[PDB]
């Protein structure tokens, strides 16, 4: 479930969330080009606090697909304007194995830190809508690879 629980971000609240999701989407859209993936759309603007992005994400697994689409739903949840804000994404992969029976659902938390830093905690879970005895499979895929997905996220964030 909880996949980071505390980097900090030598730069304040306003910018993360300015670098990470403001309007100038070129920033996240390298980002999100650095996670290996390919035929990455157009990254749109925040619309209503919402936001479509869709992808092809290699995969090297034990014998997965070895790549899926990603057609990721990223929604602003929480803004109080000056302690923290929070973001969620839900992901779906129509083309794993058991596809259509999850989704990914993962919530980056940004936190007003000492003189002005930032921290982070990400934390996710699978949410199902059918059975699966794969379950604990995708579960644990979920946590693993999201793991390495926020592995690249704060070390390209820092970066910059
Ligand atoms: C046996 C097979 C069927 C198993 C391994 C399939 C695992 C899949 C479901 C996993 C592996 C990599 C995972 C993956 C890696 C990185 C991210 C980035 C994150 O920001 C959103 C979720 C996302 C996109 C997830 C979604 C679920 C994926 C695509």
């Amino acid at each position: 479930t909880v996949i980071d629980e505390k980097i900090n971000i030598p730069v304040p609240l306003g910018t993360v969330f300015s670098l990470l999701y403001g309007d100038d989407t070129s920033y996240i859209k390298k980002i999100i080009e650095n996670q290996n993936n390919f035929n990455v759309c157009d990254i749109p603007k925040f619309v209503n606090n919402a936001r479509e992005i869709t992808y092809t994400k290699k995969l090297n697994n034990s014998f997965g697909p070895k790549q899926t689409k990603c057609i990721v739903t990223e929604t602003i949840e929480h803004m109080d304007l000056n302690s923290f804000f929070m973001v969620k994404q839900i992901v779906r992969s129509p083309d794993v194995p058991y596809g259509s029976s999850f989704s990914v659902h993962t919530r980056f938390f940004y936190s007003w830190g000492d003189h002005n830093t930032t921290n982070m905690k990400v934390v996710t879970n699978v949410v199902w809508t059918g059975k699966s005895m794969l379950k604990g499979t995708i579960e644990k895929g979920s946590i693993d690879g999201q793991r390495s997905s926020t592995k690249q996220l704060v070390d390209d964030l820092k970066k910059i």
